[PDB]
């Protein structure tokens, strides 16, 4: 036991932390999850606190379009929204909570998953408001310019969408769905492409960078139901494209091909074991 990170959390209850960490430099994608056991004489059911932590990168671009007539037209590829997802298929594993658990649109995120021996969970949208837990895990991320929802829940599987909602632009507020989104008249001589879209400094992180994702569920299992389940996470994004050309009588012209790449996300498949307390890495799509 002295090689596992425990932690004492009261009479007759401990948690076990365990770790993955998982990219592909293909999808562009890290997940750092953290798994948490949840050991209580005093509570009929296994608890995997799993928190989804890494990184999403934004694969935004700006290129030429090659073929004739499109001589003037260049292209900005850049994600409308992230996807954040868990998936189980065993009957022997559900569920029970999830964080965020309600859209929200702040800038920051920032929430709590609180347990108290004997089963109970409880959540809140904030960190810090409260020191009543026997263990407690929180999440935090900035989604500047982006809102987060559910976009499915059940007691098989989560999903997140951080989606491209209203951005900061020279001309005043934008919405996500404008197709002058990022669009400009060039000026400049070198990498024509870039010079068509607005610049770094109005593009915010989650445009510019990636996302860092920050997501709690917390799987259940009945005591003495079969040793281990597999479960799948997914990151990923999806992408939309912004075409912008230069005509020489009128000026810049832009369209939107909106979901132009939809679901390119890292999958990855775990298996928990909750006799041993063990997590392992099963597959995943980095191929
Ligand atoms: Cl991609």
């Amino acid at each position: 036991r002295a090689n596992t990170n425990i932690e004492n959390i009261g009479d007759g209850a401990e948690v076990i932390k365990r770790t993955e960490d998982v990219s592909s430099k293909k999808w562009g994608v890290t997940q750092n999850v953290q798994f948490d056991f949840v050991k209580d004489k005093k509570y009929n059911k296994d608890a995997l606190i799993v928190k989804m932590q890494g990184f999403i990168n934004s694969r935004t671009s700006f290129s030429d379009v090659k073929g004739s007539g499109y001589e003037l037209t260049k292209r900005m590829i850049w994600p409308f929204q992230y996807n954040i997802g868990l998936t189980t298929k065993d009957p022997n594993v559900s569920l029970i909570n999830y964080l965020p658990k309600n859209k929200i649109e702040t800038t920051d995120v920032g929430q709590t998953l609180g347990y108290n021996i004997g089963g109970n969970f409880q959540s809140a949208p904030s960190i810090g408001g409260n020191g009543s837990f026997n263990y407690s895990k929180t999440i935090s991320y900035t989604q500047k310019s982006y809102v987060s929802e559910v976009d499915k829940q059940n007691s098989k599987s989560v999903k997140w969408g951080v989606k491209a909602n209203e951005f900061v632009t020279p001309d005043g507020k934008k919405s996500a769905h404008d197709r002058y989104l990022f669009v400009q008249s060039p000026n400049g001589p070198t990498g024509s492409a870039r010079e068509y879209f607005a610049p770094d400094n109005q593009l915010p992180p989650l445009v510019q960078s990636g996302f860092n994702p920050s997501f709690i569920t917390t799987l259940s299992h009945e005591k003495g139901s079969s040793d281990t389940s597999e479960f799948e996470i997914s990151y990923g994004r999806n992408l939309d494209i912004t075409y912008a050309t230069l005509f020489p009588r009128t000026g810049i012209y832009a369209e939107r091909k909106h979901n132009a790449f939809v679901n390119r996300n890292f999958v990855v498949r775990y298996e928990v074991n909750w006799k041993t307390h063990e997590i392992k890495v099963k597959g995943h799509n980095k191929h």
